[PDB]
């Protein structure tokens, strides 16, 4: 199977951010503002201001966007950036959901320990970098993608950034 990029969001300006919403939390909170554009990170990125208590293994904040072709797609990728503050501990368990249907995709497929992470630099500041790649079946009726940013005993009050959201569909008529 060969795939082509069907949709991509790189967060070029605040105008893209209006397409994203806060779809809720579980054992975690957003700060205020909850979601905003950031023009330094990723040359434009989605900034989630989070408060993860670090007490349990599933501390989730979620953001969502409508994607017209979602029902045609089978691969999602995106990046997560967290400032490289020293001494952070815990694991990320990021995933996604297709809706309607609350179809959970990628559960525990992209888990990462923050104490051994790749780094990327933006404006001379370092960020831990986590890539998320999720394969799923074409799912009838889905119109919304929810990205779930999940901490597991990751005590953190600060910004987490999403960038480079990519959706792929099969090509060649197959
Ligand atoms: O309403 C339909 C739907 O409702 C519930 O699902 C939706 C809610 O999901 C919550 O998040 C879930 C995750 O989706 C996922 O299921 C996760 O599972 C992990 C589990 O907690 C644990 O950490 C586990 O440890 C494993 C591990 O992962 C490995 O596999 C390892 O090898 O082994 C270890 C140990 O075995 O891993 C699991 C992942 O692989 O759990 C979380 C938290 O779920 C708790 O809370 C739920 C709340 O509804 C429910 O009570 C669940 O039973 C319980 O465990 C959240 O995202 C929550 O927000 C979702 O609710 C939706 O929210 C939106 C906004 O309000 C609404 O629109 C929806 O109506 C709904 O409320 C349920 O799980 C489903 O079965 C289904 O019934
Ligand atoms: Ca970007």
């Amino acid at each position: 199977a060969r795939y082509v990029l069907a949709e991509e969001v790189d967060f070029s300006s605040p105008e893209e951010v209006k397409n994203w919403w806060n779809s809720g939390t579980w054992q975690a909170e957003f700060g205020s503002p909850d979601i905003e554009w950031n023009g330094e990170v990723g040359n434009g990125a989605l900034q989630l201001n989070v408060k993860l208590p670090g007490k349990s293994d599933w501390e989730e904040v979620r953001v969502a966007r409508k994607f017209e072709r979602l029902s045609e797609c089978e691969i999602l990728e995106y990046d997560i950036y967290i400032p490289n503050v020293e001494g952070l501990k815990g694991r990320l368990r990021p995933y996604a959901v297709l809706n309607p249907g609350w179809v959970k995709i990628g559960l525990d497929m992209n888990n990462a320990n923050v104490e051994s992470a790749e780094i990327i630099t933006f404006g001379g500041k370092e960020y831990r970098r986590f890539h998320v790649r999720i394969e799923f079946d074409r799912t009838a009726g889905v119109k919304e993608l929810h990205i779930g940013v999940v901490g597991d005993h990751l005590r953190y009050d600060g910004p987490i950034f999403i960038d480079n959201v990519r959706l792929y569909k099969r090509t060649g008529g197959m």
